[PDB]
């Protein structure tokens, strides 16, 4: 129960659901290896969003849900690039859920 991934020969602790629990480091290799297992390729678009969540959660202590991410990325990335279809075209498994997975963030649902 709960497994460790292989990055640079280092054992990083991730939740068995595929979410990095050890947020005491996180390197690009972590996200890449996790993406490989999902067959999702990470372009500069993905990496911008991944780094965004990484930074956002680290500074704000807040994990942006799908309703929030779409707004934030819209202003951050460009003019109005934050589109629902765009997010689904990047993460076909679920925009916010897939992004945070690679960003090394825990399952974000919150008190709704």
């Amino acid at each position: 129960m709960a497994d460790t991934i292989e990055v640079d020969g280092k054992q990083f602790a991730v939740d068995e659901e595929g979410y990095l629990s050890n947020l005491n480091d996180w390197v690009p290799g972590v996200a890449d290896v996790m993406a490989k297992q999902d067959n999702l390729e990470l372009t500069e678009e993905h990496w911008d969003i991944i780094n965004f969540l990484r930074e956002y959660y680290e500074e704000y202590q807040i994990a942006p849900a799908v309703r929030v991410l779409t707004k934030a990325v819209g202003k951050k990335l460009g003019k109005e690039k934050g589109n629902s279809k765009y997010l689904y075209s990047l993460f076909p498994y679920g925009p916010a859920k897939q992004a945070c997975r690679f960003a090394g963030l825990p399952k974000p649902t919150g008190c709704v």
